[PDB]
């Protein structure tokens, strides 16, 4: 009937969840490692993807091809590049974007890889679901546009450069955009619920290292919670 | 007994290995467009991947999950960054890295993805096997390091930026080490098969029009001897 699966790239973003499944099992295949079990009264998989657009695409392809997912979930940290954000805030994805992706060459939109779409879109009745949950756990969020790239962005001309090509985009990391551009080579919905780590400037690694914990726990409630309702 | 997989991006670049299959069926799992048969007496998975790294991996996380394969061969066109080298000659793989990766914040390797290798290595038994059936076939080739990213190299400053962080680097392409980490992976022997389409500076773009046919040619006519040795 259900079944939800759940994407993080660090051991550290995907712990607290995966302690609050019940019938835990663990299964293994390349480098991934799953975890199916119930949460909230659902069936879930979680996934620890390992980091960057490759592992993300391999991890997502499996747990698809494996645990035939109805929706996904993307967790874990990213850096704000909307200038309101704080650390430990949530952060919803509503499209996202690759911001190293240049095949402007061929005529292609920056940031589309050949063929594809120049962005990948959430499912809208996931964000409208986990809008509502964020409330409810009064938890401070903000929906956007999410980018994504192979690269840290730890120093603000990084930053700027984004910055200058995606006026809109809201944060940045590593997965996202594979995962999403997986979905939608499976046609399986997706929504990022991400949280705060770093501001994506001088500070990026330092701050990363000092809020990993923080971010973990405001993400992971988000889709704890967002997991009850659907 | 013995399963080969042959992963390129492009129509333009399968379809003259495809016309030689006997035994063909085609098979279609999300975009990815697989066609199953005998090549030289060998059987054989050819794979259309779509271009760029997350392309790459869907397509070779499916034909390893889907088709176990002994050995992946990846073919294809890529841009030149050893002056000495022409359109048509064959490139292939010794070691691949990735030239847009940057996690340096955190003390990694440029080019290395976080907890990866620094490069991926190609299988030493293949490559010494298709450096005899180049040869044989009197077709102008070299084995070197490739990199890959998800953007098209169109641009001396582009061509410039690789150049001086791999001064090694014989050519540049998209999927490639995409490919390799996945077989990394699920730890499946790889090896690179490719062939120059252009010169990866200002002209590239229109030299890579002018010459795809011409290197999907030798890249297929080098897979196709190298098949028939496995
Ligand atoms: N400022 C930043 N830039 C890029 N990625 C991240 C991240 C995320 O944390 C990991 C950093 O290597 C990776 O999984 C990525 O998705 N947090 N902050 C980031
Ligand atoms: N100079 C160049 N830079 C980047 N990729 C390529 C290619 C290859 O051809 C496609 C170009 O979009 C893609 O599959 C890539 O792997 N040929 N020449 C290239």
């Amino acid at each position: 009937a259900m079944m939800i699966g759940i994407i993080g790239a660090m051991e550290e973003e995907v712990t607290i969840l995966k302690n609050k499944l019940t019938q835990l099992s663990e299964i293994s295949v390349a480098h991934v490692k799953f975890y199916t079990g119930i949460l909230k009264d659902r069936e879930v998989v979680i996934t620890q993807s390992g980091i960057g657009k490759v592992n993300a695409a391999i991890s997502t392809t499996l747990l698809i091809n494996k645990f035939k997912p109805d929706v996904i979930i993307n967790t874990g940290s990213a850096g704000a590049l909307d200038e309101s954000l704080n650390v430990g805030d949530v952060l919803i994805s509503d499209d996202v974007k690759y911001h190293d992706a240049d095949a402007t060459a061929f005529g292609y939109e920056y940031g589309q890889i050949p063929q594809m779409p120049v962005a990948f879109q959430s499912s809208k009745p996931l964000i409208e679901k986990v809008s509502q949950v964020v409330q409810q756990q009064q938890l401070t969020a903000k929906v956007g546009l999410i980018v994504s790239g192979d690269s840290f962005i730890g120093s603000v001309e990084q930053r700027q450069k984004i910055k200058k090509a995606f006026p809109n985009a809201m944060a940045v990391e590593m997965e996202a955009t594979a995962i999403a551009q997986t979905c939608y080579q499976f046609n399986v919905p997706f929504v990022v619920v991400r949280a705060v780590s770093d501001l994506a400037n001088g500070e990026a690694e330092m701050s990363f290292e000092a809020f990993l914990e923080k971010a973990a726990v405001s993400s992971s409630q988000t889709v704890e919670a967002l997991v009850s309702q659907l």
